[PDB]
């Protein structure tokens, strides 16, 4: 049947504390953002790898006596409700959305 | 170097007119958030492949004496201002956010 290269594993998450900012800093996610006198509390959908190598040479199907592999998670930018040591602002945040095979020339 | 097994192109949107919902319905995105009597454009970072085939056998690097295989969009879900035939709301649509291998064995 169909299977992808890296294994990959997705939650839905409502309890996020910290997250890495577009600028790199680590900033407080906040957990219920009032839009219009009415709250909602943040999600994140997040799809993760389950291993670096899902197959002891790297990611699953390669042609390992040509390549060399391993599985890494890729992330896309959310804005979200978040403070910092002065100021809480819609901020865009790093969040984990898929789990990919890089490659190289084995040697 | 290090190169993916599929090809990927990513663009920060910042003029999406439909998407499509997380209960599968087409809805229309709105463009300007007013939250608290001040207004933000909606942006979406989207990364789609560049091709099903970026060889010809199907993703860069798979055994392809073995496997079958193609790259494939796969997708996050963003809360976004959107409005339908009666209702304006935020609700979660789907974004490209990735390109992915997909394998299968030959036979």
């Amino acid at each position: 049947g169909e299977f992808s290269v890296c294994d990959s594993v997705s939650v839905w998450v409502g309890d996020k504390t910290t997250a890495t900012d577009i600028k790199g800093k680590e900033v407080t996610v906040l957990a219920e953002v009032n839009i219009n006198n009415s709250v909602f509390r943040q999600y994140f959908f997040e799809t993760k790898c389950r291993a670096s190598n899902p197959v002891e040479s790297g990611c699953r199907g390669i042609d390992s006596k040509h390549w060399n592999s391993y599985c890494t998670t890729t992330h896309t930018f959310v804005k979200a409700l978040t403070t910092d040591e002065k100021q809480a602002a819609w901020r865009f945040i790093r969040i984990d959305t898929a789990c990919v095979c890089v490659l190289s020339r084995k040697a």
